[PDB]
């Protein structure tokens, strides 16, 4: 019996069966409801739409995300999304497979407890487990030492591991991820006269950001060069045929990853977060940590991110250390692949939280078994 | 059948087979335990690490020494270290070889008794013996007259021998050795803003002390010269790439050997200890004792120690006596070489404490056979 | 002419005139700078804010501490803080009064040298002196024998004194104080879903810690009792009207004083630090040291700290010794009161470092005069 691996990100759901090379169901984690609840007679009317179907007819829907910053904010919508995942995407019976779930570090306890309670009492799974996403990413890379910088839609976090041992006091969390970048792109697109306010327009802006943005090697020099020419400008076509043009916004939008003050946030960038995490470890671990900086998540898919991170870390670290940044081509799915690997191990089969232990101990069992 | 020679120092273990020119296993006498007992699934988790392996991954371990000042303080860890020595380093069966052990003079009796009991009942050796380290050092030098000043990691002691005869009433013991010097270097490195507190940082400080320290010929003049220039300063590179610089600390750290008041200790230096040991012998032995002062141990490996000791002894002794200090290049292994020589002698083969005598008399047999 | 007494702690500044019963100026040791450097036309714009004024409008400022762990890390900000202290708080001319300063033991020498240079060349004082804080605390108590455990915001240290004589080799330093506790409270408040990241939020968290925390007599029993009831929970109101609730965090946050492994630190607690300091003295001093354990600083103001310290020391000490822990009600100002007493003594008036000796010898004079 193979386990099911579900990665509940803030933006997307990655689900599949353990042992597969890639997830087989990747759909947006959205729920949409019709603005005008009324349909032509004879047509089937649905109260809400989930996933790709919600994304397809977003023009007449209001879209909601049940997860913000890695924390579930609407449990009914989360339950609907999980039901969709199990019954329409994977097309399996969850009562026959154990389920491996994922969560971000330094989350509130009630989130984990509700996850366990809903898995055991609503879907009637035989067993389950909750794992940290960066640890799974390190599993995917086939390494036992390194620091993982994970950035998706909700949060950014860094977890260092040395020779298989965890360093919990060095875990750092930054509340700046892809959704913040999409909002900032929306805000700065008003300078050119383009106005996006609705949910579907938010999705269009996210599309534009994914297709047109990149990270500059030197920000001031690139701004100066953009002010002196026009070859940086690119065009994008809207669903209705209109065309928008973007200049320095292309590298200005992702610059908020390294300069969080662009969003009005008093916080350090991802480079400084990684450096601070490394400096909170023992002196004898830092060389290897510098040698194995690993990127993971969708927000690390910008062009030129590795070069910029290497430059910043070289500036911050001593001149003798060698900084190496690894950017796998499939790093958008590293968490799922690592979860599949972990759930496929013979030694892991004793770590499941079974239904008997749950019936004995309540939802609090997850705290003393997953850590 | 050759015997095994094991020198259980406070800092290091020297082990080998009798008849060899040098010991074949020299590793630190440490046991390390993981701070966070948890490893990635699929990895082999060990409760504790011994020796070079413990030294290699000290960044995630807490290191302990089972011996302080020549006295075993943790018998389980000592047993683990001996098991490592026999089975992973030497790769022999201790039940087939007699074992020669070493101890410092004026130690408590229970230490020797426990050594004998553990050797006979846990490792099932055929025979064993316990010898004094300075006597073995005198064996190594091919001489029958002289006074040996031995200084390693735990204790310093002086043993005079004349024409092969022992002088037990003249043996002196000083509780100041390399570990005290490492602690004092740690304390005085805080003046420059460098902070070392953990066990791995203790090992790094010991490394620095070994590589950068020396003994000044005249302390006050050298301090004055250091206050007037900067050519004494040297640099050291930490495992993480940072660089520290040391000035007069280089000769201030080992000066506590000759001025124990630097450590807050009411005791005489090694020169005064040696002189007092010589003055406790008969008037007819002192000339030869002055003529054959022999150094042994790792703490006697500082640069310029022989010149300083000669100057101090010349100051203390009458002007007609000739003071000669011998500093063999391999004096860090003189105890092991002397033990090998002693255990390889045809006349020594009747001095072994056999298993029959042990079964007859209990662990108290060691007191009436080794002396 | 009365002297000025300034206690430059890591968290707060206590300043006043010698002979007074209490300090007359107690303000936070912070410097704040506006995030958005722009103000309405006609308003007075200040580059930076110091002290209570910085604390009052922290919502638009970024706050910095110029001292960490008793070591000045930003000398321009320290100079600004001293200028504020002299000219806006005390409202005196520093060129007319001698100044008594304080420092933590085992600090780097450059800190003291810079203090002397800035006092003599920037503020043009006639004389000055630097004293150890625990010694001043012992002055305040009217006793000549005892061991002082001082804990403020930067560091914790223990200094034993017997019959007026100092024991420098027994001074111990622990790098765990109130700021570490505030950071740990911030970290563990994420379990309930409360997120504090900014500097002003750090100040709010420190407020919460001061108002709601206490030390448990037995940690395991108290944790068990907290897991079984809800009467331990208390509520706190934020500046914006929102309400947070805390359960076992109240006694979990200060427990890191006795269990430094909660912070990932390989170090002994304050009880073990005090015991180790006592055990490094002569056998004939320990009875009195056990009899006169004295608390000082703001981190010793938790409820139940004396009982817990007494229990731990009773566990560690022989059963015949009497352990007495003194907790003065005004122990948050013992260093300042002791400094005032010391600077008001007729015999102390020859210990000042005058401007003539400084002009003769440079900033190095402080090393051969204050010790
Ligand atoms: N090629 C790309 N370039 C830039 N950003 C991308 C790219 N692909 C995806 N993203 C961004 O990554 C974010 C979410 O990715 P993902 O790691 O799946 O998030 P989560 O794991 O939280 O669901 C989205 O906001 C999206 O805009
Ligand atoms: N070249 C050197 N210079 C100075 N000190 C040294 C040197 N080599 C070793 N030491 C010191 O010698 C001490 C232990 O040496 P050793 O004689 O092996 O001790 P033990 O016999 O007690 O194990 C260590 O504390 C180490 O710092
Ligand atoms: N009543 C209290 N209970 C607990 N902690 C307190 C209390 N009052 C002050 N503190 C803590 O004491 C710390 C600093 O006190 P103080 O001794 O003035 O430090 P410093 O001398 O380093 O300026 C602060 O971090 C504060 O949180
Ligand atoms: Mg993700
Ligand atoms: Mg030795
Ligand atoms: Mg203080």
């Amino acid at each position: 019996v193979q386990a099911l691996v579900v990665d509940n990100g803030s933006g997307n759901v990655k689900a599949g069966v353990a042992g597969d090379d890639a997830p087989r169901a990747v759909f947006p984690s959205i729920v949409g409801k019709p603005k005008n609840p009324g349909i032509m007679v004879g047509m089937e009317e649905k109260d809400c739409y989930v996933g790709d179907e919600a994304q397809s007819k977003r023009g007449i829907l209001t879209l909601k995300y049940p997860i913000e910053h890695g924390i579930v904010t609407n449990w009914d919508d989360m339950e609907k999304i999980w039901h969709h995942t199990f019954y329409n995407e994977l097309r399996v019976a969850p009562e026959e497979h154990p389920v491996l779930l994922t969560e971000a570090p330094l989350n509130p306890k009630a989130n984990r407890e509700r996850m366990t309670q809903i898995m055991f009492e609503t879907f009637n799974v035989p067993a389950m487990y909750v794992a940290i996403q960066a640890v799974l990413s390190l599993y995917s890379s086939g390494r036992t030492t390194g620091i993982v910088l994970d950035s998706g839609d909700g949060v950014s976090h860094t977890v260092p591991i040395y020779e298989g041992y965890a360093l919990p006091h060095a875990i750092m969390r930054l509340d700046l991820a892809g959704r913040d970048l999409t909002e900032y792109m929306m805000k700065i697109l008003h300078e050119r006269g383009y106005g996006f306010t609705t949910s579907a327009e938010k999705e269009i802006v996210r599309d534009i950001k994914e297709k047109l943005c990149y990270i500059a090697l030197d920000f001031d020099e690139e701004m100066k060069a953009a002010e002196d020419s026009s070859d940086i400008e690119k065009s994008y076509e809207l669903p209705d045929g209109n065309i928008i043009t973007v200049g320095n916004e292309r590298f200005r939008c992702p610059e908020a990853l390294f300069q969080p003050s662009f969003l009005g946030k008093e916080a350090a960038g991802v480079h400084r977060t990684t450096f601070d995490s490394i400096m909170k470890c023992d002196v004898d671990i830092r060389k290897d940590l510098y040698g194995n900086v690993v990127l993971s998540g969708g927000t690390t898919m910008y062009e030129g991110i590795g070069e910029r991170l290497t430059k910043e870390l070289t500036s911050l670290a001593p001149s003798t250390m060698k900084i190496k940044v690894v950017a796998p081509p499939e790093r958008k799915y590293s968490v799922w692949i690592g979860g599949s690997i972990l759930s496929s191990l013979s030694t892991f089969q004793q770590m499941w939280i079974t239904k008997e232990e749950y019936d004995e101990s309540g939802p609090s069992i997850v705290h003393r078994k997953c850590f």
